[PDB]
This record gives structure tokens, C-alpha cells and sequence, in this order.
């Protein structure tokens, strides 16, 4: 309803707003929050921040241009997999990062969100970030590319929703049921399901500190978070995204790939999965230190077993 949109930009807040979504069922903005909050965190990580002298402003995408990764936007579709999807995005960074851009793959979102099973929560309907990581560890997660990519073992299955342009009537619709984990890399692909899985060492938190957080992605790399949504966010243009009104959507978590200050106000640097076209280009920025939206609470992070790349790259 255009009049929040008005209410918002006549605040004169830090950020810009404009309409995002067109024809779509409430169930849908709710399938795209993706991502229970409040789950059992993992062991933190020690803490190194002290040593790194952090820039004022960073930018993993120029940090590491020889990782197209890090500037890839993703559709999560009209699935609750968003807690999927800031995982993978991760991981797939980290793994370029990680082998000086030897290594280059999309790690898959459609394996996560359908093999997973109950540890990492209800598919769709929403899951955990934590489980999703410890995964990856455990059981590992094959390539994937995008929805009819053909990219890679195992692309993402559930399909895209124009809900940024207007025509063709049929309102977007929060629906479909997670698909069966079907072991079985795509017909083409050259390389059993099996051999194509790519682990992590270890996945871990990363402290609610300013600091901290800027040193673990300034040395290793993006890393997932997730915070709650306000009506008022899925508006969001451009500027920095400071709750301004509206009602509680629900959890949502993402790819936080740098930091920044924007005409005085601290910034965090965040791609989102809501497809290329939301916001300022799939990214958004949000405030950053006084833990907004709880931003901060739940960093989760690893690092890619660089092991397995040696004698094949």
C-alpha cells in the first residue's frame, strides 16, 4: 500500500523508498522471510579482530574480483529457503576466496534446502542457518546453479516469480512443498552426486561485535546472517535501511559481504536473495553497530576444506 512508501520517504530517513512487489499474496512476502530465528547457535569462533587493522570501508566484491561469486544474486522463489540460500552464497565465496580463485564453483542451494532433512529444519517453510553450516560439514553439498541453468549437479528447482514487473495476472503465491532429496546429480552433469560433494572444515558464530564480525569478513571472507523483517524493508530503494514503520514480517536471513559509511551512517553491506531486480541491484544496506533488527545476533560462518581441489586443480 503506497501509502507507507509516502510515510517513509516523507521521514527523510537515512534510506530511500519505493515499491518492490507488485501482485503478490501475502503468503508470498512470507515465504520469502525465510528463516527461523533463535536457533541453537554454534560454538563461537576465538576472536581475532585486535590484530587486523580494519579499513573504514570494505567491499568483498573488489577485495576479490576474481570471484564473480561474490557479486552472483540469487532467487529464493516462492520457498522459505532464504536460511538455505545466505549459506550456499557464502560458501560458494569462501571457496574462491579461500584457493586464490583456483577453485570456482556455485555450491548448491537446491541440495541444502532438500537434503538437509530435519536438522536443519522444515525445508520451505523456514529453517536454521546454524544446521545449514554443520551440514556442510558433515554430509557436504554439491554444485548448483540457478533455476534452468543447467549449471552444475544440482540447480535450484523451484521457479522464479516476476514479482517486480505487471501483467500476467496470476498473483504470486507463497506455495509448493519442499522437493524429495533426490541423490542424483542432473542428467548431463559428468560426475556422480557423490563425487561432486564439497565440504567445510568447520562452521562456527561469530561474536555480536562490530569488530569482529568486520575482521572475520575482512580475513575470511562473506559470511550469513539473518534479522527480522519489517513491512517497511521490502520497500527498500536505496540509502541505509533503518526501520521506520510498519509491522513485524518475520525472520530472513542473508549474505553480509561488507561494510561502509554512507553520509554519516555506518552501513552493512548485504546481498539479498529476493532476485537481481529488488532494491539497489539484489543488494541493500542496513545500520550498522547498534545491532538493527538483531543484524548482529546471529553470524554464522566457515571455513571451505581446501584439501580435495589440490591434485585435481
Amino acid at each position: 500500500s503506497d501509502d507507507m512508501i509516502n510515510y517513509i520517504n516523507k521521514q527523510n530517513t537515512t534510506w530511500q523508498a519505493g515499491r518492490n512487489f507488485y501482485n503478490v499474496d501475502i503468503s508470498y512476502l512470507k515465504k520469502l522471510c525465510g528463516t527461523v530465528l533463535g536457533g541453537p547457535k554454534l560454538p563461537e569462533r576465538v576472536g581475532f579482530s585486535e590484530d587486523i587493522n580494519l579499513p573504514e570501508s570494505f567491499d568483498a566484491r573488489e577485495q576479490w574480483s576474481n570471484c564473480p561469486t561474490i557479486a552472483q544474486i540469487r532467487d529464493q522463489g516462492s520457498c522459505g529457503s532464504s536460511w538455505a540460500f545466505g549459506a550456499v552464497e557464502a560458501m560458494s565465496d569462501r571457496i574462491c576466496i579461500h584457493t586464490n580463485g583456483r577453485v570456482n564453483v556455485e555450491v548448491s542451494a537446491e541440495d541444502l534446502l532438500t537434503c538437509c532433512g530435519i536438522q536443519c529444519g522444515d525445508g520451505c517453510n523456514g529453517g536454521y542457518p546454524s544446521g545449514a553450516w554443520n551440514f556442510w560439514t558433515r554430509k557436504g553439498l554439491v554444485s548448483g546453479g540457478v533455476y534452468n541453468s543447467h549449471i552444475g549437479c544440482l540447480p535450484y528447482t523451484i521457479p522464479p516469480c516476476e514479482h517486480h514487473v505487471n501483467g500476467a495476472r496470476p498473483p504470486c503465491t507463497g506455495e509448493g512443498d519442499t522437493p524429495k532429496c533426490n541423490k542424483m546429480c542432473e542428467a548431463g552433469y559428468s560426475t556422480s552426486y557423490k563425487e561432486d560433494k564439497h565440504y567445510g572444515y568447520t562452521s562456527y558464530s561469530v561474536s555480536d561485535s562490530e569488530k569482529e564480525i568486520m575482521a572475520e569478513i575482512y580475513k575470511n571472507g562473506p559470511v550469513e546472517g539473518a534479522f527480522t523483517v519489517f513491512s517497511d524493508f521490502l520497500t527498500y530503494k536505496s540509502g541505509v535501511y533503518k526501520h521506520e514503520a510498519g509491522d513485524v514480517m518475520g525472520g530472513h536471513a542473508i549474505r553480509i559481504l561488507g561494510w561502509g559509511i554512507e553520509n554519516g551512517v555506518p552501513y552493512w553491506l548485504v546481498a539479498n536473495s529476493w532476485n537481481a531486480d529488488w532494491g539497489d541491484n539484489g543488494f541493500f544496506k542496513i545500520l550498522r553497530g547498534e545491532n538493527h533488527c538483531g543484524i548482529e545476533s546471529e553470524i554464522v560462518a566457515g571455513i571451505p576444506r581446501t584439501q580435495q581441489y589440490w591434485g585435481r586443480f
